[PDB]
């Protein structure tokens, strides 16, 4: 799908992750370009497993208090597509709670910018 | 332009921008669809300039301190369109020197993400 870009409607997709630590859910994530890694919120994990503590350096600045990072791979299913998106690691919003779909999926589902 | 995505790298680009206070500059502008607006480095505005204050979220979260809004028009000329871009407003980063092209400037030039 084409999703044009328009200052006041962010581009988001409904896509179905899996945690592999809870049953897999139906987030709203946005397509983003200028995210190296996809952040998943932390509802969409069981209170038990393990996540390892990270540094992130975003527009707010520096924060280690803000994001965890995954112990184990991510798939996930876009509306369209069949086959799963898998990956290695990612990171994890605590305190927030809506998905960001960096260029780490966003090249795994041939994902391009187009510019005319 | 058809841009491809790779999270080992920065869609970035070379972008012309006229701040209106100062020589027209050109900088390398990261491509952002996740970013609602367009942030410019303070290092292309001048000593004196009014820029009014504002409140930014990002991934670091909200803040009132790191970047300003512009008193006027940014014109951004791209390498293919000869035509520019004329954002009404846009951030300015003054703690860092940050370069982001954001939806407001991609709209103009009817930039989209396409998904396969
Ligand atoms: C490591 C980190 N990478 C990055 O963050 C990279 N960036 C990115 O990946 C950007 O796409 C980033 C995505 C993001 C949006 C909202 C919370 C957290 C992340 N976008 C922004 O930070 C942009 N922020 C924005 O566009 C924000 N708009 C506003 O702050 C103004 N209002 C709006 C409503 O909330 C009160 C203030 C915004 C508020 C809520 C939801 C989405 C956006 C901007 C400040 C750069 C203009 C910009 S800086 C960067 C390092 C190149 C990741 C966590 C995303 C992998
Ligand atoms: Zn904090």
């Amino acid at each position: 799908p084409v999703i044009p870009l328009d200052p006041a409607r962010r581009p988001v997709i409904k896509a179905q992750v899996d945690t592999q630590t809870s049953h897999p859910k139906t987030i709203e994530a946005l397509l983003d370009t200028g995210a190296d890694m996809t952040v998943i919120p932390i509802a969409l994990f069981s209170s038990n497993t393990p996540l390892k503590n990270t540094s992130v350096l975003g527009a707010g600045g520096q924060t280690q208090d803000h994001f965890k990072l995954t112990s184990l791979p991510v798939l996930i299913r876009l509306p369209f597509r069949t086959t799963p998106i898998v990956l290695t690691s990612c990171l994890v919003d605590t305190k927030n709670n809506w998905a960001i779909i960096g260029r780490d999926a966003l090249q795994q589902c041939q994902g391009v910018l187009y510019l005319p």
